[PDB]
């Protein structure tokens, strides 16, 4: 089981997730770390995950904006997380491009 870190706001101050795509296994953890240019959150899309399950997406999301410097949240993917793409975005910055994608694979 592995932990992968995704910066919220790149080191260069861009409104992106750094990195914006990652491939992981079920059971792995993605740590989302408040980095630059607040405020950010992490909302998984309800339809764009392999089960098209709003409940799966809710379970992986952190809807609350991260309001402290270097605040961390993490999503440990279920053991039974289905293979495929999981689209997520930052709500405030969605229209600025702050969108990401996790692929779950074996
Ligand atoms: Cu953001």
């Amino acid at each position: 089981m592995e932990t992968y870190t995704v910066k919220l706001g790149s080191d260069k101050g861009l409104l992106v997730f750094e990195p914006a795509k990652l491939t992981i296994k079920p059971g792995d953890t993605v740590e989302f770390l408040n980095n630059k240019v607040p405020p950010h959150n992490v909302v998984f899309d309800a339809a764009l995950n392999p089960a098209k399950s709003a409940d799966l997406a809710k379970s992986l999301s952190h809807k609350q904006l991260l309001m402290s410097p270097g605040q961390s949240t993490s999503t440990t993917f279920p053991a039974d997380a289905p293979a495929g793409e999981y689209t997520f975005y930052c709500e405030p910055h969605r229209g600025a491009g702050m969108v990401g994608k996790i692929t779950v694979a074996g």
